[PDB]
């Protein structure tokens, strides 16, 4: 019927990967559309979708949206995005109709600033902290909030040395790490935006390679 996350979650990482071995050859064969149903039939809900709204954000939202038009899409508003990652949050939620759940720190990006200063200019300690309290803890909160037992999201093995070896279903943070696209090149994912008439990101068009933090993200380009 459906696979019980609490007996795998009593296994090693190793044992993990080996009682996981068979279906994962099984779903490479498979496409993102056959992936994503086989995940909202087969694994234990609830079911997630987190994005960050970045570059190739459009072909997860869409690609998930039309399996499960309600599902909950977490997004962690670390409250420095770029102006044009918010219009495109809200371009994208009101196009693809999106359950869209916001989580954040309890405290505003004034009151931290107002506590701690500038956390991202303050070296590997304040790096770390700003990632804690507008990145991770949100994250950990929403999934428990929301009762997530699946969490898919557009990690793709291309994206760096590091994702080389991404499978498309294993156990992460106590819950299945699903990751439908995670054989998909740029390439594809670029048929795939014009296939459903979905845009990149506005910033893709100025430069950006990637969008993130206003105060974080790498200058592409000479002037930024």
């Amino acid at each position: 019927s459906t696979l019980q996350l609490s007996e795998l979650l009593s296994l090693t990482k190793a044992e993990q990967s080996i009682r996981l071995a068979e279906i994962n050859v099984e779903l490479e064969m498979l496409s993102a559309q056959e992936r994503v149903a086989w995940a909202l039939q087969n694994l234990e809900g609830a079911h997630a979708v987190s994005s960050s709204f970045g570059i190739q954000a459009a072909v997860m939202l869409h690609l998930v949206s039309k399996q499960q038009a309600d599902i909950p899409v977490i997004l962690t508003d670390t409250g420095y995005l770029f102006p044009e990652t918010y219009q495109f949050i809200d371009e994208l939620t009101k196009s693809l109709n999106l359950n869209l759940k916001v989580y954040r720190a309890n405290e505003s990006a004034n009151w931290q600033e107002a506590r701690y200063g500038k956390l991202w200019e303050q070296g590997i300690e304040g790096i770390e902290k700003y990632n804690k309290l507008n990145k991770v803890e949100p994250m950990r909160r929403a999934l428990n909030e929301l009762n997530v037992k699946t969490w898919f999201s557009g990690l793709r093995r291309e994206q760096s040395q590091s994702r080389a070896g991404l499978p498309i279903l294993s156990i992460q943070n106590g819950v299945f790490k699903f990751l439908p696209v995670v054989d998909w090149s740029n390439k594809d994912v670029h048929y795939y935006l014009k296939e459903h008439g979905l845009s990149y990101h506005p910033l893709w068009e100025q430069g950006y390679l990637s969008v993130g933090d206003t105060h974080t993200t790498q200058k592409w380009e000479p002037g930024m």
